[PDB]
């Protein structure tokens, strides 16, 4: 017996597509999310904005201002927090608070939500996560810019913070790449990575586009909320584009396969297993420089399957030059973790292999369930090979 598993990998209802591709209430349901806290953002921006310009109008004392951001949003900093930012307001200079006056926060979803390649969450403690980066055009900065990074960061947190406090089950957690709202009963959280960007390309680009119906990556920078570094350069846009140019040189079936492969890791893994990014970068090399046949993902999968371990041996290059840190070592480096992902990714053709010539539909099933977990229970999408 030899058994084909394509429609096992596609069928859009009963199939692994059918399992891992979000409802539409998830999936409506993040964007309503994500929706609320860009709202509340930019609320709080104007709230804080608007205080000082009132600095502007007429010097504040420093009471004064503590007094009117208790009355703002920023109430639901600690109290620490609140006088820090009555502090920042007070203290910066004409240049710097024109510039503040002159800052409107700016949005982009970046990850799997972007990469259109996001999964149902398959064991218990499994999250469904949306990163939504918060953009800060200001004018260009070595060292630190006009505006504080710790004014930036507090009136951030100061967003999240007042929605949790308006949502039962909602909580704040502080990263260092990010600030995050969790809502454990929704198996969902929210990610809010804040950068800064060049002003005055900013809107030139945003001009032509309105009057047309990116940016420089160099300038993109990254804020870190501890630590003697307070930003990197790093533009989400790179990968983002390098993906997206894959899916186009490769074919639709390119997001397909890497669902599989992060499917794979949620099933082999509750918690840990190798980074969704080097996932997709080993399958891009691999469907790059190995024949495959994408009306077959089943043969494509074993083709996957098959050359994964020697991608992860060599280590797995990030597809932006600009990291140094590989996506995942070679092997001369592998400790415990590593060794673990080696040994998980070694069997994985095994069990492909094993499933494709299993005794019945049912036992092709148990079988290839054992990469993917038990999500497909329709062992009629298992047809016998022509």
């Amino acid at each position: 017996m030899t058994w084909n598993f394509h429609q096992y990998y596609t069928n859009r209802n009963d199939g692994l597509m059918g399992k891992l591709v979000l409802t539409d209430e998830e999936k409506n349901n993040l964007k309503a999310l994500r929706k609320i806290i860009r709202l509340r953002t930019r609320d709080v921006f104007e709230e804080a904005k608007g205080i000082a310009k009132a600095v502007k109008k007429s010097a504040l004392t420093f009471e004064i201002i503590q007094e009117k951001v208790s009355t703002t949003q920023i109430k639901h900093l600690s109290d620490s927090e609140q006088r820090e930012v009555a502090k920042l307001i007070y203290e910066m200079d004409d240049d710097a608070r024109d510039e503040f006056l002159g800052l409107t926060p700016r949005f982009w979803t970046q990850g799997s939500f972007q990469y259109d390649t996001l999964n149902r969450p398959f064991q218990p403690g499994q999250e469904m996560a949306i990163a939504d980066g918060t953009y800060m055009p200001m004018p260009i900065f070595e060292s630190e810019p006009k505006i504080g990074h710790s004014l930036l960061i507090l009136l951030v947190d100061a967003s999240l913070k007042s929605l949790v406090a308006e949502n039962h089950g909602w909580k704040f957690e502080a990263k260092q790449t990010c600030g995050r709202i969790k809502i454990e009963a929704e198996k969902t959280h929210i990610d809010v990575p804040m950068y800064a960007i060049p002003k005055d390309e900013f809107q030139k680009k945003q001009i032509a586009l309105e009057a047309n119906r990116e940016l420089d990556s160099e300038n993109v920078n990254l804020a870190l909320r501890e630590g003697d570094r307070k930003w990197i350069n790093s533009d989400p846009k790179i990968v983002e584009d390098w993906f997206n140019d894959s899916c186009i040189r490769i074919g639709k079936h390119l997001r397909k396969v890497c669902r599989f492969m992060k499917a794979w890791r949620d099933a082999q893994w509750d918690v840990g297993g190798p980074s969704s990014i080097s996932l997709m970068a080993a399958t891009v090399n691999i469907l790059d420089s190995v024949a495959h046949d994408a009306s077959d993902l089943g043969e494509t999968m074993k083709i996957i399957a098959k050359h994964l371990p020697s991608e992860f041996a060599r280590g797995v290059e990030s597809p932006d030059s600009t990291d140094e840190k590989p996506l995942f070592p070679p092997s001369y480096k592998h400790g415990p973790r590593e060794m673990d992902i080696m040994s998980k990714l070694e069997r994985l053709p095994e069990i492909l292999s094993s499933a494709e010539s299993a005794d019945s539909k049912s036992e092709a099933l148990k079988k290839i369930n054992m990469a993917f977990g038990n999500r497909v229970t329709n062992s009629e999408l298992i047809v016998l090979a022509k």
